[PDB]
């Protein structure tokens, strides 16, 4: 019974996780999360009264709070999807994203090494640090008919892909400096089921049942790759549980979908599992509303070395996705209600 | 005249960047310095009594005094220097390294930001944030026949070179999403004046003076490009001030050397500047016990900034330095160089 200490576990992705972990597998979680807006009880819930379920409210960046935990759990691995994505004021101090995503990762790195260096020769040679990135430290594509690569140079553009390529940095250094046996993978886009409200294809789904404009910018024709959370989710602990010590993997959906094709289908989806209407609406499609760049991924290193490729397509994810929605719909409501938060 | 925001300017390169300019040009600078065991002082005693020069001893990490200094000095533009050499460890809170190059490079670009966004329009077009990089973000090179490029990807295999290349990151994004005018310059090894004692090519020098061992480990076939800080000072105020925005600029010192190539060529310096050899000491070579290059072609091509000494010339101005600036290095080796003015 292999023990993961998963950081954001609470979150959209890491939830999708956990709920695998301890449905699909016979391992053992604690999940540490420090419930920010981004974290949900609920989407635990499913798995929360389980044996191999373990929570700890705890700041990635408290080194002593850290420690505790790495003690008390002994996990036998890490990984780490705890991640600002919001970009604050710095008027009051660093803002949220610097400190979670930089400081965070290299205080968490920290933890693990001083436990890791105490460890049995056994456990030491086993143990893994599994690090979570995105696609976004690659920066932009030069082509339509280039993807982005485990080798593609980093060219992050904003702030927070900024943060998130810095803390791909150290943890490739404390391998390479200090033995810390660790690897990454970076992915594109994830959509799924306990994705926020005011997400892109939860905003849609949930504005077009309420008979709200779908607001499309530009031409629509913004290609990106969309990964299902539940693909995601599969992917990674194949990485981890089998993945290769200084390797980074990219996971991809195995798609190119402009903006236009996600909002049409989802309107075309809606159409069929939602009849009915709202008020004064004939068609959803007609709430498309022009308010006026390509992101994919070539995963075909994990396919390869790992085997392990997406089970769902842009079509068959989306119906999930959108049959999620209407059958769990006190879910999202509680979110944006607000009273998510305050949940046991 | 220019009014130029230095951080990290009482530090070795730093401070051979505030020389030049109140010796070499007519602008102003205000150095930003915490004053760690790396600052000094008297590295700035030279050029300090000019009006056109101004010290604020503030951390670039305190948000609070940044915003005071901007408002109060109204620089034009910032050239980035501060950052911490020393890894150590830390059980409480991020260490220094982290939180001066990342944290602190940050910091500093939002204090910028924030005030750059009051300009006027045509101060606004005409501000730099230069930020000052090392060539180690490059990581390692794979053949005898490759140079480290602009262009190179990057991949940082330290826990310093990884701060650095974060910082760098922040800089670029800043540009790109927030559109201040950065831009960014990434170097060699420095040597030169005012070099830490403690340091390889000043430790070398100093060590034969006193007549100690000069060790020589491997076969001493570690290859570098040296750069001569003073050659270094003026290709980033060239840059600064005629650089193109958003551009990145490599700066090497046009040179290949080993480690026994520099250790002989010191010891061979010695032997002709400081005859008078030390106690039982015939011959500085007899002291003597038992891939990384850069790519300047873009600066030197754009902007026709070219390093203007030799590894030899370089050397040979080196020694002399050292050897009449005794008070220097024994103050800085003695201590008493963090209690001057
Ligand atoms: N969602 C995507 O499309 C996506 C795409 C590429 C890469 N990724 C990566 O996957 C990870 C998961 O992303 P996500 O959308 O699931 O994030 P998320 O925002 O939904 O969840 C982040 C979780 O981390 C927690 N957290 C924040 N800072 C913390 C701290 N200091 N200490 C402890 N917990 C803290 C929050 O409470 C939250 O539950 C992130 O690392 C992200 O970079 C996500
Ligand atoms: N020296 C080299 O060979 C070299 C090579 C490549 C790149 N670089 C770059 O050149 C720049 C300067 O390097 P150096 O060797 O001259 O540095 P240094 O170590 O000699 O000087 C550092 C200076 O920064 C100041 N400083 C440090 N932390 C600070 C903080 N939080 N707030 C304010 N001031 C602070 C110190 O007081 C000191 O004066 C750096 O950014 C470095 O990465 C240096």
């Amino acid at each position: 019974m292999r023990k993961i200490l998963i950081t954001g576990g609470a979150g959209f992705i890491g939830s999708a996780l956990v709920r695998y972990i301890i449905n699909e597998t016979s391992d053992a979680v604690v999940v540490v999360d420090k419930l920010t807006y981004a974290g949900n009880l609920m989407s635990l819930a499913p798995v929360a009264q389980s044996e191999r379920f373990a929570f700890e409210k705890v700041d990635i960046c408290d080194r002593a709070e850290l420690a505790r935990v790495f003690t008390e759990h002994q996990p036998d691995c890490v990984m780490h999807l705890a991640a600002e994505s919001h970009v604050d004021r710095s008027i009051d101090g660093p803002a949220a994203f610097i400190e979670t995503n930089i400081v965070g990762t290299y205080t968490l790195l920290e933890a693990a090494r001083a436990y890791w260096n105490a460890l049995t020769e056994d456990k030491k040679s086993a143990f893994r640090f599994h690090h979570i990135s995105t696609d976004e430290v690659y920066g932009d594509l030069h082509s339509t008919d280039d993807f982005f690569t485990e080798t593609t140079p980093y060219a992050p553009s904003s702030p927070y892909s900024a943060s998130k390529a810095s803390s791909d940095h150290l943890v490739r250094a404390w391998l390479r400096t200090y033995g810390l046996p660790t690897l990454i993978t970076n992915c594109s886009n994830n959509y799924g089921p306990y994705h926020f409200p005011e997400k892109l294809i939860p905003l849609m789904i949930l504005n077009a049942l309420a008979g709200k404009s779908l607001p499309v910018y530009g031409n629509g024709q913004q290609i990106r790759d969309w990964l299902y959370v539940e693909d995601h989710a599969r992917a990674l602990y194949c990485v981890a549980t089998t993945g290769k010590v200084g390797e980074t993997y990219n996971i991809g959906g195995h798609n190119e979908r402009k903006n236009l094709d996600v909002v049409e289908t989802i309107c075309e989806l809606l159409e069929e599992l939602a009849p009915n209407k709202p008020h004064g609406v004939a068609h959803y499609r007609d709430l498309i509303t022009f308010v006026a760049l390509r992101y994919a991924i070539d995963a075909s290193k994990i396919a390869r070395e790992l085997g392990c490729v997406p089970q769902e397509t842009f079509e068959s994810g989306m119906r999930k996705t959108v049959q999620w929605y209407l059958a769990n719909e006190s879910w999202w409501k509680q979110v944006q209600d607000g009273s998510y938060q305050g949940e046991r």
